């Protein structure tokens, strides 16, 4: 009956009316109609749940990880993160890969009608790794611009965006501090746990608004951008590459790997994790829809409490499938953009630097085009095609961001049965 199950059937009725209701608003004018006034007041709602889901983003994540890491053996803790870590490579090498195959053999860029440095991209990384200021860090990102003294010198500042790779880590090597200190930081133990739980009674709250939040914005995402024929018209294959690589990636192969490891049926599993693969959708960020992953991933699935506050947080920030997919086919569709050959050192390169800097990614909507710039000058590829990938990024994107959480979902599931 709907009694269990009504948190899905809510949310996937509120991504179908916001996107029937957004078709409907821009059929009957759409912006025009409504104007910046009505427009604003029109998609609050879904930015009211974005705000909701942030403002819990780093109690959560930091309470989280320092449970998870304080609640197993550093030795047995290693163990765990290193296999997190390789399966979370293998899975973006694979989605890169797929994506690449993808856009090589259907070639989006057959009709050709239509920054930052790769080193101080990654030093960026490095130091986001390892945050300056634990306050700062709550809330901003380092970030490097250059200035042209014409020898241009790179100069680096706290920018907007919360740094949640570098709360990530501080989280873990607490979490594996208070294990080594044992009696002494068993109270900060009991502290951030009820503190997690706190927070984790904020998401069960919050759950219940999502679905409107979903609606509302899908349906301002679909009114604000018109003219779907003509962006579906001129991107129509590099659109239907990406989403393809996706649906491929998240029902055949993520699937395929889970049944591999873990025999049991990976799309029970899905079925669970639905709801936060819609607030994923709706959200367009993998972090906002991180409680509800942790939510569903403890309650609707049989994953452990450690496993998984310990994996998805993690994996939130590092494994990022659809990221890497969609930099990829995007990569390959600019360069038969410009008729540039690929041989087998630039598909190599591209795979790697998608792999390596969907690490990067800040998980925030609109963040693979930050990247794909930096993966196109990694291959000296024409960088001024990336605004074809910003008119449609609106709805690929939020594609990407399911497979990324997707991903995160089926390792902590996959990692329990290394734990069981
Ligand atoms: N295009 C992308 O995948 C960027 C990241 C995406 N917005 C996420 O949160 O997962
Ligand atoms: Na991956
Ligand atoms: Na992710
Ligand atoms: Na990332």
């Amino acid at each position: 009956c709907l009694r269990a199950n009504l948190l899905v059937l809510l949310t996937v009725v509120a991504v179908v009316a916001g996107v029937a209701l957004g078709l409907g608003v821009s059929g009957a004018g759409g912006a025009l109609a409504l104007g910046p006034e009505r427009l604003s007041a029109f998609v609050f709602p879904g930015e009211l749940l974005l705000r909701l889901l942030r403002m819990i983003i780093l109690p959560l994540v930091v309470c989280s990880l320092i449970g998870g890491a304080a609640s197993l053996d550093p030795g047995a803790l290693g163990r765990l993160g290193a296999w997190a870590l390789l399966f979370f490579l293998v899975t973006t090498l694979l989605a890169s890969a797929l994506g690449v195959g993808l856009a090589l053999a259907l070639q989006p860029g057959a009709a050709s009608a239509a920054s930052k440095e790769v080193l101080d991209s990654f030093l960026d990384l490095a130091r986001n790794i390892f945050p300056s200021n634990l306050v700062s860090a709550a809330f901003r990102s380092y970030s490097t611009t250059y200035e042209e003294r014409r020898v241009k010198v790179p100069v680096g500042q706290e920018v907007e965006g919360m740094n949640i790779l570098g709360l990530v880590v501080f989280a873990i090597v607490f979490g594996v501090a208070l294990r080594k200190l044992g009696p002494e930081g068993e109270l900060l133990i009991r502290f951030f746990n009820s503190f997690n739980e706190a927070t984790m009674v904020l998401v069960s709250w919050i759950m219940w608004y999502a679905p409107v939040g979903i609606m509302f914005l899908v349906a301002g995402k679909i009114v604000e951008m018109e003219d779907v024929g003509l962006l579906f018209a001129r991107l129509g294959k590099y659109i239907l590459c990406c989403l393809l690589g996706h649906a491929i990636h998240g029902l055949l192969v993520l699937p395929l790997i889970y049944f591999l490891f873990t025999r049991k049926n990976p799309y029970r599993f899905l079925w669970g994790i639905v709801t936060p693969l819609a607030t994923a959708f709706g959200t367009s960020s993998s972090s906002a829809t991180l409680p509800l992953m942790m939510k569903c991933v403890e309650e609707n699935n049989g994953v452990a409490k450690h496993i998984s506050r310990f994996i998805l947080p993690i994996g939130a920030t590092v494994n990022m499938d659809g990221a890497a997919l969609f930099q990829c086919v995007a990569a390959v569709f600019i360069a038969q953009l410009s008729q540039q050959s690929l041989d087998f050192v630039k598909i190599i390169t591209i795979l790697v630097t998608a792999t390596a800097s969907s690490v990067g990614a800040a998980g925030i909507p609109a963040g693979g085009v930050l990247t794909l710039a930096i993966i196109l000058e990694a291959v000296n590829l024409p960088v001024d095609h990336i605004s074809l990938i910003l008119a449609v990024d609106w709805l690929v994107d939020r594609s990407c961001t399911v497979l990324n959480v997707e991903g995160d979902a089926l390792g902590a599931g996959l990692l329990q049965n290394y734990v069981d």
